[PDB]
């Protein structure tokens, strides 16, 4: 027997003995997920370049595909009548949805990730986050701010050579190929797990001037094992969704650590650094800032940024062992 | 007016009063593209999932998506009556066309390239050359063992995030975005040139403890500039066609160099380094072994490999400088 | 806010509090349906014609369009565990659901209607109707016999120069436009009502020596009207799907009555004739078969034919009154 | 050898020593065709919906599906720089193309007919002409007032269940599938010939108080046939390309004759019956008004209309012989 998402979201809504709204959550979430595809596969671009005349312009007026991303998702949400408050990378504030719409739901996202990809045509995704409303008062950006070991349901989609959606929950991360011709997504791979431990590093060495000793020591490793091994192989595409998923199916590890000019890291907690970090725990594999687990940072603002060091275990560990030798 | 390749290629055939051979092969060659895109998305792949059971395939039956690219190119060109020789990275030999089949054009092809990077949905492509035969002779691989420089028409397909096709010919480098609702592909990008200079760096690091001292030097330099400017981003996606491709449009350098498990390189000559030194020439920019241009080599085996470094021009030459004064 | 299928049936099953073994049957044959759409509109049809080559084949051997059809259907509907019986117009015998998958619902459809118009390219669409399985005892074809005032949904999906499917339940029918792009029905037409009184009547006019006085007298109106308005037009597609759609849209009449050939009518009263009268009669028409309502029939036999006259109330009305009046 | 439309029309082109212009043309039309089939099957309609919600349209902005096919067409035409004057349904006036784009030939053309079988999702078509110019004048409309028996080219695309291209040359007629999966029609019947009798007659039965004593006498001999074999199955759909389709490929008989309503008939000379009667005569079929052949009308008026009556050799004859008696 084959497995849609939408029947699997269906069957795990009724095991858990759901109301329906977190089901309803997710058939909308991949609804929007289905519209982001062909807009980034550029169905119908032929419009864009006057196929049926008429047009103006040859300019920036018109959406960019992120403007459109974005909206998508909201839009796609908010009419789910599961969601109080949504955070995006693309607005200064979260979201508060109105009342006659507002269920118990938060959602942090990035609606287009690799964006300095978009332009060379290489994987690009979307990431998201839900959180049960803990609070009873007014729905607020506090909401926002839980941490990551709060998440009820966290995953990406990847737009690569296909499409994949990659769902975590409590009892684990599945995988589901899109088949845009019949617009379903498949369970082609179930209770995935990620290899204890691979033989690729991913992360910009652009940066080695502003790198802490660790992750020095580290590359320097993967390149010149002491050990006489075989060095690591590189993988960097520069699109995080791109990387992590890389990470998950192939093993290995991914790193996006602070430096120098970004001593806080670069990637996002609430939308980037949170959901990854989720699906890498409930697959096997491990999501530190080199010093704590990104699952248990305490978020403080919804746009705060994180170092993040994730993928199999032993290679994390392997370099949580040379931090703390950098004591 | 919106162009589409279809119209591209009768356009320059007629500017060029040829036969119709050659434009009837690159309507063959995007058909075939059209065809490998699709099996690529994964479209149909519910049916390899029991959608409808399987009662369906009598059959052993199935498809690796590498095979199915190389059929597809096969049958399609030989299809096309422009061809004679055909040279498949998948195939030992040059497969002869049959006499009724046969053309007066060699093509050179990788039907589907970054395989490493096919099970994590990362970006992917084919990769063309076409020459014209050089002989009265009966065809057999000679034919197929021209220098680059005699190239008539090269280029690629990306099947990223969406998908473009690139095609360079005597008079320059066109791109072309294909969009799947309608079937065809658009011309986006005219007569396109890469800038002279980038600011990014491309190559597999892993081999740190392999290269020569030339690219490790060059290396330091993005890493750690002498003039004390912002380093070079690093990104290697893994895949040629995607990383040539990014290349090609922001800029900068890709690199597969010399390394002890390969001395030669890695990359194909004919239809990997080749086609890729085309386009880079016809858009401004170099395409070196470190030693020579790659256009130059006269293949003597269709599957030999040489070491390739491309670009921008000031970034090329800024690396042939570092071989130069090493020597 | 947008409303696709699939909210939309989770939003009903969610009112009516359905433990979501309904929900999930809706979702299937939504899924059923998008499936036989792809192989309908000919997605894929260039590997039937060797374009990847290797082919022995233009033959029978392979599957035809109804074939394949039936086998999504049954196995998307057995993969929903909500059933227990299906009954398809291509199966002599009702299919029993294993244990393991029987859940309590009865399915009636004929996967593919109008194959007189398969060949044509004319519209083609797929028939379901759904009963709760009322006996307790083991299920078996006995449980298809329920007449249709038992159905507790019944719809149809159309294959024309676009892709409807059309829902029936206890409160209404709705109109879901496919959106083949995302694969996602859309809600355009809510609460669905007939017009009281149409303009065109459709039935195969060359049975003309076969029809009963009723039918010869009514056609006669159509053409001559005693009261000298206009006459009605004509219309006839030949696939059952696509006249009783255009019937409800566009109002006026549908008929297949009984012919001295067909003494017992043509079409099948469980896949063909019961959901049709089930949409109209919730969307304000009528069905009969002359001289009784078409959902009242207690069925003896899955495959029993029934002659059927569906569509704008006063135009039956009208026709019932002739059939009295021939006593 | 799977054979693609493109590959065709290429073909037939060198075979025929052409300089281009009309591969070109063909080429466009077959673009133009594959857009509006997109459009037709509603690909994208969720945007109209409020998928993305709206502010994304800042406009008054949406087209009704037979503007856009106007347009796509006039576009598509326009660009291939190889027509001169245009006719369109859609246009009071012919359109003389820009001195700069301007080449030989003469296209009529209807971009969507069927209409009154739009709001209801049945089948749709698109119906082309094509001449080469006659004069060494200015452009103007009395170069579209040729005779059909002039035609170069001619066909339509049914947009049915699933899309088809039927192409009429001098050498014959053939039909190309469009597989919407990679788009491309493929060759899927080839050199066409009709079946001298046929089973069917095509008739809007509703004009019955209004048809002349022939066809009123040709349609009883469908219903009771004179020797007392089987009658003639009937089929309408209300879509010319639809209806004529059938015919072709099924034989038989469709007809629009004369109705006080029109008395002239309904379908128009130029861009309806012109091009049906082309292909129905490089088919082995024939074409009369029921006094003339319609290929060989002289119209005097883009769009003046005519009676049609076309189908299968024995069947036309069978009516003309009606008219003949009678007169
Ligand atoms: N589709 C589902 N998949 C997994 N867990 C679910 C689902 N629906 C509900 N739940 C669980 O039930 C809780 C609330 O249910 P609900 O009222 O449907 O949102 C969630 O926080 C989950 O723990
Ligand atoms: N999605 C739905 N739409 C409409 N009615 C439903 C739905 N789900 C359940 N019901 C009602 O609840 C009954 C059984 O619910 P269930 O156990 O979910 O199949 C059905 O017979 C319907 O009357
Ligand atoms: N579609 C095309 N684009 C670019 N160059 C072309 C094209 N077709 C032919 N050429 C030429 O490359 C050639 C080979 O010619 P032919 O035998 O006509 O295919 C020269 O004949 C040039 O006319
Ligand atoms: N693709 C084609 N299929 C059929 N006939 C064609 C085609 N192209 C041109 N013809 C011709 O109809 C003509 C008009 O020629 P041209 O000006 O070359 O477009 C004659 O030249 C024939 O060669
Ligand atoms: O150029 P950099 O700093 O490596 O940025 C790459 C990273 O940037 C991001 O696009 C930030 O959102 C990530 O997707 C990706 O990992
Ligand atoms: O791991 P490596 O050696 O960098 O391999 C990457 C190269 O391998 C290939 O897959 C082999 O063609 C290229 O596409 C790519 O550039
Ligand atoms: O040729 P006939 O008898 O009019 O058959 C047309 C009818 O046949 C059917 O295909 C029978 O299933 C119906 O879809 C349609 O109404
Ligand atoms: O209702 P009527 O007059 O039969 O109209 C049907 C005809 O009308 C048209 O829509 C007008 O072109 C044709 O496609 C079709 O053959
Ligand atoms: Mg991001
Ligand atoms: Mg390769
Ligand atoms: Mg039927
Ligand atoms: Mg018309």
């Amino acid at each position: 027997n084959i497995v849609t998402l939408t029947r699997f979201v269906m069957e795990e809504g009724r095991k858990a003995r759901g109301t329906g709204e977190m089901t309803q959550l997710l058939n909308s979430l991949c609804t929007a997920v289905k519209a982001i595809h062909r807009a980034v596969r550029k169905a119908g671009i032929a419009h864009l370049y006057g196929i049926a005349g008429s047009t103006n312009v040859t300019g920036d007026q018109v959406k960019k595909l992120d403007v459109l991303s974005n909206d998508l998702v909201i839009n796609v949400l908010k009419s789910s009548f599961a969601t109080c408050v949504l955070v995006s990378e693309e607005d200064k504030n979260a979201i508060i949805v109105e009342p006659e719409k507002r269920g118990k739901y938060v959602v942090c996202f990035d609606p287009l990730d690799g964006s300095s990809n978009i332009d060379c045509l290489v994987s690009i995704g979307t990431i998201f986050g839900i959180y049960r409303k803990n609070s009873t008062d007014e729905p607020s950006e506090k909401d926002a701010l839980q941490p990551g070991r709060n998440l009820v349901a966290a995953g990406y989609a990847l737009y690569g050579s296909a499409t994949m959606l990659v769902l975590a929950m409590v009892n684990g991360v599945n995988c589901f190929m899109y088949d845009p011709a019949i617009g379903e997504f498949i369970l082609v791979d179930r209770d995935v797990k990620i290899k204890k431990k691979g033989s690729i590093y991913s992360i910009n060495e652009g940066y080695a001037k502003e790198f802490d000793p660790a992750i020095t020591e580290y590359i320097q490793r993967k390149k010149f094992p002491p050990d006489n091994s075989a060095p690591y192989g590189a993988r960097y595409v520069g699109s995080m969704v791109a990387d992590v998923h890389r990470t998950l199916v192939y093993g290995g590890i991914f790193m996006y650590p602070a430096n120098k000019k970004s001593p806080k890291g670069k990637l996002r907690l609430l939308y980037e650094c949170n959901p990854m970090a989720y699906v890498m725990e409930k697959a096997g594999g491990l999501a530190t800032t080199g010093k704590e687990a990104v699952l248990d940072i305490v978020p403080t603002d919804i746009h705060q940024r994180a170092p993040i060091i994730l993928g199999s275990p032993e290679d994390v560990t392997e370099l949580l062992e040379i931090y703390q030798k950098h004591a």
